[PDB]
């Protein structure tokens, strides 16, 4: 009963605007969770749509405490740190590691997509990693609710990361939210294949983006993909968001469904 509510922050696990994020320990029963400190609407509602998740692939809300003009996030703990760092640069990661990052986070869009949350912001910095490598989504602080009363909300706000963006965010003045998130896990699925982000906007003056649009897979990212994931990235990386595959129809590919990957290396005896 003493002591059980004192946590130690024992280390810095990011930095940025607008805050923190520091690694706190209990010190009775030293549980590891991570405290965002965020120096004071915005935070209100990232709050707010944080209340509301709870799944195995979204990290965890345990609560808040305001100290004045400070804000106290206490959020899950992901030893296994950022997707980012498990992307070699130019290279990318195993194929079968990918595959079960990529089912993992398709499990966490599905959720939020569900309970009517967008993200807005799905990139490998933002995707954590557990002890057991367990995806899961994380800063909902550019999230917003896009389906209320059963009744879809039209975006409008021109928000995200420029590599991950969606076309139509450029171009169109309102668009879907639930294509656009489908766009960023393709950039996402792009870039741990093959280490490298296909282009710096998804705009015609852009060269890498004109050359996708015609089809030139024997350049660079796309000459690094295996023709399985890569007939899987053409359908998600389509320009028009109404012709765009749907997660429920990603889940029916034939790459997401191929066996490629073992289960995690049990302990066993000859
Ligand atoms: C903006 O972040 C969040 O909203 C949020 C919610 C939950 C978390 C979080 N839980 N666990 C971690 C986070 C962020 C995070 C980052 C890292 C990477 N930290 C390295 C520490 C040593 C190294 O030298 C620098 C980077 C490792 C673990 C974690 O972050």
């Amino acid at each position: 009963v003493p002591f059980v509510e004192d946590w130690d922050l024992v280390q810095t696990l990011g930095e940025g605007a607008y805050g923190e994020v520091q690694l706190a320990v209990n010190r009775v029963t030293e549980e590891a969770v991570a405290v965002k400190i965020v120096d004071m609407e915005n935070i209100k509602k990232e709050i707010c749509i944080n209340k509301m998740l709870n799944h195995e692939n979204v990290v965890k809300f345990y609560g808040h405490r305001r100290e004045g003009n400070i804000q106290y996030l206490f959020l899950e703990y992901c030893s296994g740190g950022e997707l980012f760092d498990r992307i070699e640069p130019d290279i990318g990661m195993p194929e079968p590691d990918a595959q079960r990052f990529f089912h993992q986070l398709m499990a966490g869009v599905v959720y939020l997509h569900g309970i009517g949350i967008t993200h807005r912001d799905i990139k490998p910095e933002n995707l954590l990693l557990d002890e057991r490598d367990n995806l899961k989504i994380s800063d909902f602080g550019l999230a917003t609710v896009f389906r209320y009363n059963n009744r879809e909300r039209l975006l409008n706000k021109m928000c995200g990361t420029l590599p991950y963006v969606a076309p139509e965010l450029l171009k169109r003045r309102e668009f879907h939210a639930e294509p656009v998130d489908v766009w960023s896990c393709g950039i996402v699925l792009t870039a741990m294949l093959a280490g490298e982000l296909p282009w710096d906007q998804p705009s015609d003056s852009c060269q890498e983006y004109s050359d996708w649009k015609e089809k030139k897979t024997y350049l660079n990212p796309w000459k690094k993909i295996d023709s399985a994931p890569l007939a899987l990235l053409h359908k998600i990386l389509v320009e028009n968001p109404s012709a765009r595959i749907t997660i429920p129809d990603i889940k029916k590919d034939r790459w997401y469904n191929k066996p490629l990957k073992k289960g995690a290396k049990r302990p066993r005896v000859t």
